[PDB]
């Protein structure tokens, strides 16, 4: 209760949300991989591999459900 | 000369002639991670390795000729 009640002032200080489900991830991953190639120089392995393992985290979370995970990523990120 | 003749030979017989410099190598690695996301299964995973192994040929070729590879490679994509 004392936890979710600092969560929720966590959000009134905030006035903003944004979704859980390890879709704000995707999402920034999509973002990095088209800021990426205006960089251009040895730095883009660098960012490439920060967006690929930060998409390495939803395909943990859905192991914890038991699913097949690279099957499962592959169909999010397709749709 | 006869490794030449017959080098001659098989153009004569094909009629239709392309560069060598490697970028024939890395024109398909651009064509390849634009067909990729078109199938979306788990081969998608197969192919984009496929790209970046071909894309893993001239990076030795460069290095025959004593460059540091990874820094040709990335200005020669980037062009
Ligand atoms: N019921 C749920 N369904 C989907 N995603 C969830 C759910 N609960 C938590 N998450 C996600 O799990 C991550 C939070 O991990 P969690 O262990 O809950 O952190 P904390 O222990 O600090 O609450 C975030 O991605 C959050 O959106
Ligand atoms: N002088 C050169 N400059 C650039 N690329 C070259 C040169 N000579 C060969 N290549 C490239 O090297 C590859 C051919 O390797 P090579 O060892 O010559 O094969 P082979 O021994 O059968 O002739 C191709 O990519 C070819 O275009």
């Amino acid at each position: 209760l004392r936890d979710a009640l600092g969560t929720v002032a966590d959000v009134i200080r905030d006035g903003r949300a944004v979704a859980g489900g390890g879709a704000v991830e995707i999402e920034i991953a999509k973002r990095l991989r088209k800021y990426a190639p205006q960089v251009g120089g040895k730095e883009q392995l660098a960012i490439e591999a920060y967006a690929n393992a930060i998409e390495g985290l939803i395909m943990i979370l859905a192991e914890n459900a038991g699913l097949d995970p690279i099957d499962k990523l592959m169909q999010l990120r397709s749709l």
